């Protein structure tokens, strides 16, 4: 009744930069070969989506943003073997084609088929499945979750547990996995270790959860906003420090606190100065610092290579270093097995149509995570 | 006949900055508890020693420099158990006390007992064993190899094969191990991988040897001086590239050559701009770049954290990441077992008294490595 034909539905369309999202009636074309049309159930509002709005993250416009979500497959194109109609799925903004050098590399996850490096805003075949009043609308990171229905390439979708709560597990689409993975996959936090987390937002909390799951003895939360501390401690933080409370530089305070420097530090703010501070606070001989965020309007940080010569390791990653398709299902399984809680991260839930309001909450910073429901 | 009493000998003393080395008659006091007096046999002239001269590497003056050497133990102080009189040894500028957090850490080697971070220019007990005309002379990195005899703390000396050629294995004291280790221990080069080595001096060649021993399929030597290419190829380089031959930036050339970016890159020059270039040329998703050198007159490099967010790893190390005392003996064993050749690195051999001449060769750059013999 719906398969093989165009679907008329609503979607949040961004027509121009620095403009509010426009709830428009759009036409979502049927999935071609190796494609998957998905009926959205829930989608999170991530800072990256906002970067598209402010023109910070350059991608073709008009566009249907959104990359953190979960839904139900309504139909599949010819050749699709990984998912079936009715399956609960999560779109992967970072694809896993499984064929490129990166997918075949044991340490890589940034699939060369990504639309992040040089954004085209289309399906893998160079075209779009979206039209508004006969006018073509671009895709976003092969996901475009700000729509009641979306069409994604098979390499950009993962089948998850059929009994999982999509209003919660949608965070696995970006926020949670990014933070959690930075701790568990990128840094590879060891038991009894001391960790320092800069920035206690949603991703920051997820990093803490990862350090906790990894068995870190100490997890020091760092944030200039004291209101973020309670949640941080609730999710795993042993201590919380505010740089504004001190007269001496924060890396100095952290070095003293950890008697020589922390084992693992994470920068989850995307600020040039704290990235350097995060690196500097980890132990000089074996300290590991992970870059979990950087603003799209790329500016250069200033740093002394001496910090690295002593023995430190500096590394970053997208999607917490997780090979998307392989990891997402297992992360949902862990959530289903009660291995971790996602509720502490959800601070607001609004119906999809109030998308602009959800962004006001994001921009104001009073929201850890707003989830849009369909 | 010599043990327990002061030894009168010659040493190259640096009285002031930017001054030539002064061959002076000095008094080397007998080794106290857990100390070792060594009769020097050979010592290399490393750029770091020159940094002491130009005041770049700040350490107390007057001083007896030199940290890359090999010799014979003439006597030991009470409590010494690792070496005995007559033993062939190599002083360790990077100590291995085996007790501090770093020594006990599986990834650390920069022993907290080092005199590099905050130079005191003395023995571990805060005093000196050197006097020239009744005037106290400082030590250097717990080694001071520019003397016919030196006294070092037990944690700063390693016993090596009694049949090894000290005129050659002395390179294990710094140069060779630093380069070799950066490839074999820090970067952990894998078989069939593609490597890029910036700077083809002694340490640069040693990195190549490490990549070769690690089974790298491609080892691209990079240097603006073509005269360094032959030796590079001789030791393992598959290709040699000169940045002055090209119109486009070098990281671009290297990215194209390696079809997407190299697996491992090493900066062995100590230049802020090439460090960034070296990082940028390794693959974005799983590339590893190693900082093998940085000038003591620390200046900040400028870099975009985006290079790291994609998945790259940036790391540096001292003494090639080798836990000094444990590694040195095994490296000599490997040399003795013919696992690698040290001769290609030795370009000049001069008697100890012509030390200043050896530095002229170093400063002019016409020398890969000058070895001083006693
Ligand atoms: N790596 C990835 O794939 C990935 C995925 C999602 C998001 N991100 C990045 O992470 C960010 C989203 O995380 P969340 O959500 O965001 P958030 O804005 O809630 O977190 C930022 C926190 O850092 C604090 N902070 C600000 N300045 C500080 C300072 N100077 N010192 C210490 N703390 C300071 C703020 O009070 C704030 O609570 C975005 O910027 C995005 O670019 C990256
Ligand atoms: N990590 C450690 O423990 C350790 C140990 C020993 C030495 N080091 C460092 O390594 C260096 C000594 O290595 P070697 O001996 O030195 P070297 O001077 O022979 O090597 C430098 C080479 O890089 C080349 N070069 C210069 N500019 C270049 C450029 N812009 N682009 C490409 N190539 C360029 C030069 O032609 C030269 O051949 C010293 O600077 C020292 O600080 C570090
Ligand atoms: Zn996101
Ligand atoms: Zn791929
Ligand atoms: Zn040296
Ligand atoms: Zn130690």
């Amino acid at each position: 009744s719906t398969a093989g034909k165009v679907i008329k539905c609503k979607a949040a369309v961004l027509w121009e930069e620095k403009k509010p999202f426009s709830i428009e009636e759009v036409e979502v074309a049927p999935p071609k070969a190796h494609e998957v049309r998905i009926k959205m159930v829930a989608t999170g509002i991530c800072r990256s989506d906002d970067h598209v709005v402010s023109g910070t993250l350059v991608t073709p416009l008009p566009v249907i943003a959104g990359h953190e979500a979960a839904g139900i497959v309504e139909s599949i194109g010819e050749g699709v073997t990984t998912v079936r109609p009715g399956d609960k799925v999560i779109p992967l903004f970072t694809p896993q084609c499984g064929k490129c050098r990166v997918c075949k590399h044991p340490e890589g996850n940034f699939c060369l088929k990504n639309d992040l490096s040089m954004p085209r805003g289309t399906m893998q075949d160079g075209t779009s499945r979206f039209t508004c009043r006969g006018k073509p609308i671009h895709h976003f990171l092969g996901t475009s979750t700000f729509s009641q229905y979306t069409v994604v390439d098979e390499i950009s979708v993962a089948k998850i547990d059929a009994a999982s709560p999509l209003e919660k597990v949608c965070l696995i689409g970006c926020g949670f996995s990014t933070g959690y993975g930075s701790a568990v996959k990128v840094a590879k936090v060891t038991q009894g270790s001391t960790c320092a987390v800069f920035g206690l937002g949603g991703v920051g909390l997820s990093v803490i959860m990862g350090c906790k799951a990894a068995g870190a003895a100490r997890i020091i939360g760092v944030d200039i906003n004291k209101d973020k501390f309670a949640k941080a401690k609730e999710v795993g933080a042993t201590e919380c420090v505010n740089p504004q409370d001190y007269k001496k530089p924060i890396q100095e305070v952290l070095t003293e606190m950890s008697n020589g420097g922390v084992d693992f530090s994470f920068e989850v703010i995307g600020r040039l100065d704290t990235m350097v501070t995060a690196l500097s606070c980890c132990q000089e001989a074996y300290g590991v610092s992970v870059i979990v965020a950087v603003t799209p309007d790329s500016q250069n940080l200033s740093m002394n290579p001496m910090l690295l010569l002593s023995g430190r390791t500096w590394k970053g990653a997208i999607f917490g270093g997780f090979k998307s398709k392989d990891s997402v299902p297992k992360l949902v399984a862990d959530f289903m097995a009660k291995k971790f809680a996602l509720d502490p991260l959800i601070t607001h839930v609004l119906p999809f149509e109030k998308i602009n309001e959800g962004f006001d909450l994001l921009r104001s910073g009073e929201s850890i995570r707003t989830i849009l429901t369909f």
